[PDB]
Parts: C-alpha cells; sequence; structure tokens
C-alpha cells in the first residue's frame, strides 16, 4: 500500500533520478535524513515510513515481497517511472527485494550494512524487553523513557535511536507486529540476480555484511561493490555520514 512520505525538490535541476530513502527496523523516514540533506543539493527525494513503522499504516503482514510493493505503491502515488533506491538494513532488503518484483522500477541502488540473507538469529531480545518496560511504566517523555531503557541496553546511540519513535507516551512502530513477524524480517527470500552495478556500504565493526554471506550476496547481485567504513557500526550513515556520503556519490555518478 501507499506509505507515509517526506518529499523536498533538488534545489538543482540537474537530470537525475529521484532517490528514495528507506530506513530499517524501528526506524522512521527521518533516521536517513542525514543523507538527504545532501543528496537533495540535486536530486529529487523521497523520504519513506516503512510499514508498520513511524506514521505509515498498520499491517499484521510483514515480508519483504510485501515492502517491495509498497514501494512500487508509492511511486505509482507519486507518478514516478523509476527511482534510485538507498535503504538501511531491513530498508535495505525491501530494495534489493525490488529488484525482483519491478526491476524496470529502479535506476540504481545501494544497501547500507545489510546482506540479502537469513541470519537465522534473534539480535533484539533486549531491544524488545526495553521497548516493552517503557509501554509498562508511566514513562511519557523521552528522559523518563530513556532511563527505563537504559537499565536493559547500555549503547547510548541505540537507545536515543529508538528513542525517536516514542511520542506522547507512545511507540510510533507497531511492536505487536514486529515481535511476531521478526523471524521474516531478519529472514529472507532468496531472488533472482539482478544484473546491474550495486553498491553495500558494510560497517566495518559489524557482523551484516561478513564473509559468510559472500557467496549468497554475489549470487543474488553479481555486480555488487563494497565499500567497508573502518570504524562504523550497523547505523553506518549515523557514525560517519560523510564517509557514507562519498561512497553513494562515487556510485551516482559512475565515472
Amino acid at each position: 500500500m501507499k506509505l507515509n512520505i517526506r518529499a523536498q525538490t533538488a534545489q538543482n535541476q540537474h537530470n537525475n533520478s529521484p532517490i528514495v530513502l528507506v530506513h530499517g527496523l524501528f526506524g522512521s523516514l527521518d533516521n536517513l535524513g542525514v543523507l538527504a540533506r545532501d543528496l537533495v543539493n540535486d536530486h529529487n527525494i523521497i523520504q519513506v515510513d516503512v510499514r508498520n513503522h513511524g506514521l505509515s499504516p498498520r499491517e499484521p503482514v510483514m515480508n519483504y515481497p510485501a515492502m517491495a510493493q509498497d514501494l512500487v505503491d508509492t511511486l505509482d502515488a507519486q507518478q514516478i517511472d523509476k527511482a534510485t533506491f538507498i535503504g538501511h538494513s531491513m530498508g535495505g532488503k525491501a530494495v534489493m527485494a525490488l529488484t525482483a518484483l519491478a526491476p524496470d522500477r529502479i535506476d540504481k541502488l545501494v544497501a547500507i550494512d545489510i546482506a540479502p540473507v537469513d541470519y537465522h538469529v534473534r539480535r533484539h531480545d533486549e531491544i524488545f524487553a526495553a521497548i516493552n518496560a517503557v509501554s509498562e511504566s508511566d514513562a511519557q517523555t523521552r528522559q523518563q523513557a530513556a532511563a527505563i531503557m537504559r537499565q536493559h541496553l547500555n549503547e547510548e546511540g541505540v537507545i536515543q535511536f529508538l528513542l525517536k519513535s516514542f511520542v506522547d507516551g507512545e511507540w510510533r512502530f507497531n511492536v505487536p507486529v514486529l515481535w511476531d513477524q521478526y523471524p521474516h524480517i531478519v529472514g529472507w527470500e532468496k531472488i533472482p540476480a539482478w544484473d546491474h552495478p550495486a553498491l553495500f556500504i558494510p560497517g566495518g565493526n559489524s557482523p551484516y555484511v561478513s564473509e559468510q554471506y559472500r557467496d549468497d550476496l554475489l549470487a543474488q547481485f553479481p555486480q555488487a561493490r563494497a565499500h567497508v567504513i573502518a570504524g562504523a557500526g550497523h547505523w553506518v550513515h549515523a557514525e560517519k555520514p560523510d564517509a557514507v556520503l562519498r561512497a553513494i556519490r562515487r556510485y551516482l555518478n559512475d565515472h
């Protein structure tokens, strides 16, 4: 279905395809804003809220073909024939899934710290526990919520990231659905090879795009190009936005 979006016209017309930014699990359209603020200098930008996140509609279903179709529905609503997609983690998986669903609607592709594979692990149990603790408490403000979350998590950056979605004493994302569909989110549905250049930006201090996923990654993205950002964790764009943008533009300029 159609997603909630924030669109902005390029500050300078350069005949470039528009860019759609897609955030990851527990995120919102503001998360890739750091990239949008730079890319808007010469590209029309579309920032989306993935289903069950931010102010986008809620649905009990959460799988990549569905999320990819959401992107198509959103492009159709904006009357955009083709666009370049940049997605982080879960959003990167939705974008990769789109290459199999509607390849003609995609120009270039950037996947930030993510691989097209089923990770077969639970990596958010403590985060879910923190989220639930906040909901159970009487916390109404971000500060009050943070206090409770610090009792479960010790990564301040993660706490602050999650709190962006804590408004009016309520979580913007659909917790029940994210928990129920978790296996599908960390999971993956193998797709046919996309025979076009694709940029992968892994974090040097993250296991999301390590060597054990290389075979599967190349099987689906034969012309994959990787640009590892040293000293960066999973939210690479939050830690080293400049490094991420340099990689993105080198790929977009395709010299």
